[PDB]
């Protein structure tokens, strides 16, 4: 058996072809197993809608999730990814900076 605790990226980005829209992000990479939990969060609060979660491997022993949906930020407003899985004995919580 082989367990690896993914690494957690978050951050923003406007697709080319419609740079008015705003799409928040969280790469999961490189975990085992593939059992896990990921949530966007806004104010600490669970968002519900999340429009792309993208499930892939490379090896047959490394998954990788992209779980992302559009949003529109304010400086007022904290965004961040909270991730479950068996190598974190707490849930990770990532910022979006
Ligand atoms: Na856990």
């Amino acid at each position: 058996m082989i367990q690896r605790t993914p690494k957690i990226q978050v951050y923003s980005r406007h697709p080319a072809e419609n740079g008015k829209s705003n799409f928040l992000n969280c790469y999961v990479s490189g975990f085992h197993p593939s059992d896990i939990e990921v949530d966007l969060l806004k104010n600490g609060e669970r968002i519900e809608k999340v429009e792309h979660s993208d499930l892939s491997f490379s090896k047959d022993w490394s998954f990788y999730l992209l779980y992302y949906t559009e949003f529109t930020p304010t400086e007022k407003d904290e965004y961040a990814c909270r991730v479950n899985h068996v190598t974190l004995s707490q849930p990770k919580i990532v910022k979006w900076d």
